[PDB]
């Protein structure tokens, strides 16, 4: 930036991070659709078209949650006209606002914004026992708040004849493509999984309760890794050396309502975990995943929902 960033000329600047909407202030429950709230305000005597100002967030804070939209809401004046448009950058964790031609015609502009912000699931990708520090800066004013970040734990069954564990999550909603990504972790706990003789192979069934979800066009990818490489948000680099693509090894059936994967064994070792990624058009409905027999009579089941 050589010039034109007007953040240093803003007056009466205020900025704050708040957690009033959390069910239990002190902890953000990312699997209970919780988030923090950012607000800021200022005045500015005049601006030029194309000038910018920047709201800086800490590296562990984003404007997205599970979304993919970079735009943030426009800033409007009292007449309902547009003062500035803005966008979030994954690179810098900054929100950059650009003043409009309309704004450049005014004098004594007031700006005020409220928006949700989330602990970034790619950065704080696992449940934390201790509080994390979240900050935002606008010129010389800074806000901070501390919160633990919590994700749900896996479903586990540990009996003599059946040992299973599983977890799933809708971890991405793509705005442009109108899709959702539903990820299933098989053996996220890194334990022995087992069905005793007479109980058949271990299977993973992916379906919906309500089956309102259409899976006919699902894109399915299956990866193998050690559990120590798995995050709780499931938003991680799946192209890394720690993951092997085994999609071709484990064929599946799909009747449009259920996807059934035969693991081809009654035993999965503690050091073997699988991740099944299912991408489908965005749809309302609660999806579930299992590690079970084909009839979902025994084993484990985890559910995760979404509403348009
Ligand atoms: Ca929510
Ligand atoms: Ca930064
Ligand atoms: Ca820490
Ligand atoms: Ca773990």
């Amino acid at each position: 930036m050589l010039g034109k960033d007007v953040s240093s000329e803003l007056q009466k600047v205020n900025i704050a991070l708040k957690d009033n909407t959390l069910s239990e202030p002190g902890t953000v429950k990312l699997d209970s659709s919780e988030n923090l709230v950012l607000n800021f305000a200022f005045s500015i005597a005049s601006v030029n078209e194309g000038d910018v100002f920047t709201v800086k967030l800490s590296d562990n804070l984003d404007t997205q949650g599970i979304g993919t939209i970079l735009k943030v809401q426009d800033i409007m004046d009292e007449t309902g006209q547009l003062l500035a448009t803005g966008s979030y950058s994954p690179l810098t964790h900054n929100i950059t606002y650009t003043w409009t031609r309309y704004a450049s015609t005014l004098n004594n502009i007031k700006a005020r914004v409220n928006m949700p912000v989330w602990p970034d699931q790619r950065i704080i990708s696992k449940t934390t026992s201790d509080k994390q520090c979240f900050t935002a800066t606008l010129n010389n004013q800074v806000a901070s708040i501390e919160e633990r970040v919590q994700y749900n734990s896996p479903s586990v069954t540990e009996h003599t004849n059946v040992k299973t564990n599983v977890r799933s999550r809708i971890m991405k909603l793509d705005d442009e493509r109108q899709t959702e990504t539903y990820i299933t972790q098989i053996n996220p706990e890194g334990k022995e999984m087992y069905f005793a003789s007479g109980l058949g192979n271990l299977y993973t069934i992916i379906g919906s309760d309500g089956s309102p979800v259409n899976l006919l066009n699902a894109e399915v990818k299956i990866l193998k890794t050690n559990s120590k490489n798995l995050t709780d948000s499931m938003d991680q680099n799946y192209d890394s050396p720690e993951f092997e693509d085994v999609t071709s090894q484990y064929s599946y059936t799909n009747d449009g309502s259920k996807i059934t994967i035969d693991w081809k064994t009654n035993s999965i070792s503690s050091t073997t975990s699988y991740v099944v990624l299912v991408k489908i058009p965005k749809q309302s409905g609660v999806l579930y995943s299992t590690v079970s027999d084909i009839n979902q009579t025994y084993g484990s089941k985890y559910s995760y929902g979404h509403t348009n």
